[PDB]
């Protein structure tokens, strides 16, 4: 569909994402672990969102014909 | 609706390591990724709004002249 958009990432991909450890100068894993699982949450909640607009849209189609179809 | 913005992904920062932290130069590489996700992701949900609206609108006009 047209209004469709293309993510880089899913909420599996960060799930599974495994950085580079390092023994320089770093960032805390914990830090980041925890930062990136509020990140999937956020992901989750937008997963389905494509399908969503094509559904309300065909919805507004229908509807102002409907309408139209009156007047 | 969501934990996060894509402000709120831009701005942070972690705590530094020596003892087996992460590779900066890669997560941040990634983070700039899921912050163009988090526009796009705000888009949709705009759309979603806008459209949702729309939808609500239109069932009551059809609900007024029936």
């Amino acid at each position: 569909h047209m209004s469709d958009v293309s993510l880089k990432l899913s909420a599996k991909d960060i799930y599974e994402k495994d950085f580079e450890k390092t023994m320089a100068r770093g960032y805390r894993r914990e830090e980041v672990d925890a930062f990136l699982d509020d990140i999937i949450a956020d992901y989750q909640k937008m997963a389905d969102m494509n399908n969503e607009v094509v559904k309300l849209s065909e919805e507004n189609h229908k509807l102002k014909k409907e309408l139209e179809e009156l007047r």
